[PDB]
C-alpha cells in the first residue's frame, strides 16, 4: 500500500543546498572580486557552525587574514561585508535560476514515483519561500511544479524541530498523518516529523551524515538512481508498516 503523500525537506533533501549551491556562491563571489579566498567541503562545514554568512565571513578573515583589497577601517570592513553577502545572495538566486545546483540523486525518480501513482508531493522547509519555490521550479521544472505544494519560511510560527509545518501540510493535503512519509537529512527536521506522527526516511546531506538519527524509520546516504538505487516509492509504503513490541 502507497503512502497517501510524500514530503519532502527542501535544503539537503532536494539539493544539497549548502554544499552545493551556497558554498558555491561564495566561492564565486570571492573569485568575482579576486580575493583569493576558496571555502572548500570542510572548513565550509566548519564556518557553518559559527554564524549566518555575514558572520561566518568575518570570522574567517579576522582569523586568517582580510584580503589584500578589503578596507582597513571597522566601519568600512562591515560595509565590504554588507557587499560581499549581497552579492553571494544575488549570485545563489542566479544559479538556481540557471538550474547549476544540482538536484541529489533520486530525487526525480522519486517524485515522478510518487506523481505517477496518485501519492500526493509536499516540499515543507524553514527555508525562505522564494528560494524553496525556485528550486522546484527551475529545478525540477514546471510540470512537476504545479503538482506539489510548498509550505516554506513564515507560513508557520513555529519552525523545526516545532511538527507545526508537517502537520500543515497533512492538513492541506487533507492527508492522514500515519500515512504520510517525510524525507529529511537533519535531526531537527526528523524530530519536526515524527512529532508530527510521520514515518521518516533520512537522506544524509553534506553537513549532516554525523547527526543522531536514532529515532528515523529508515537512514540512507541518498535516495539513488539505477542501478545503485538506496529505495524507492514502495519501499515508502512498505516502511509504513511497522513493527510494534507484542
Ligand atoms: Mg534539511
Amino acid at each position: 500500500t502507497l503512502p497517501s503523500a510524500l514530503l519532502f525537506d527542501c535544503d539537503g533533501v532536494l539539493v544539497d543546498t549548502e554544499k552545493d549551491g551556497h558554498r558555491i556562491s561564495f566561492n564565486d563571489t570571492f573569485k568575482e572580486r579576486d580575493l583569493n579566498v576558496t571555502w572548500d567541503v570542510d572548513l565550509y562545514g566548519e564556518l557553518l557552525k559559527i554564524g549566518g554568512g555575514k558572520e561566518r565571513m568575518t570570522a574567517y578573515f579576522n582569523k586568517v587574514g582580510w584580503p589584500e583589497k578589503a578596507p582597513k577601517d571597522e566601519a568600512e570592513r562591515k560595509e565590504f561585508i554588507a557587499g560581499l553577502h549581497k552579492q553571494k545572495t544575488e549570485l545563489f538566486m542566479v544559479l538556481i535560476e540557471k538550474k547549476l545546483l544540482p538536484l541529489r540523486p533520486g530525487v526525480a525518480k522519486l517524485v515522478d514515483q510518487a506523481l505517477t501513482n496518485g501519492v500526493k508531493v509536499a516540499v515543507c522547509s524553514t527555508s525562505n519561500e522564494k528560494a524553496v519555490s525556485a528550486i522546484v521550479s527551475c529545478l525540477l521544472g514546471p510540470e512537476r511544479a504545479e503538482k506539489i505544494k510548498i509550505f516554506a519560511g513564515d507560513v508557520v510560527p513555529k519552525k523545526k524541530p516545532d511538527p507545526a509545518i508537517y502537520n500543515l501540510a497533512a492538513e492541506t493535503l487533507g492527508v492522514d498523518p500515519s500515512k504520510c512519509v517525510v524525507v529529511e537529512d537533519s535531526a531537527i527536521g526528523l524530530a519536526a516529523a515524527k512529532a508530527a506522527g510521520m514515518t521518516c526516511i533520512v537522506t544524509k546531506s553534506g553537513y549532516t551524515a554525523d547527526e543522531d538519527f536514532e529515532n528515523a524509520d529508515a537512514v540512507f546516504d541518498c535516495i539513488g538512481d539505477p542501478p545503485e538505487e538506496r529505495f524507492d516509492l514502495a519501499f515508502c509504503g512498505s516502511l509504513l508498516r511497522k513493527q510494534f513490541v507484542s
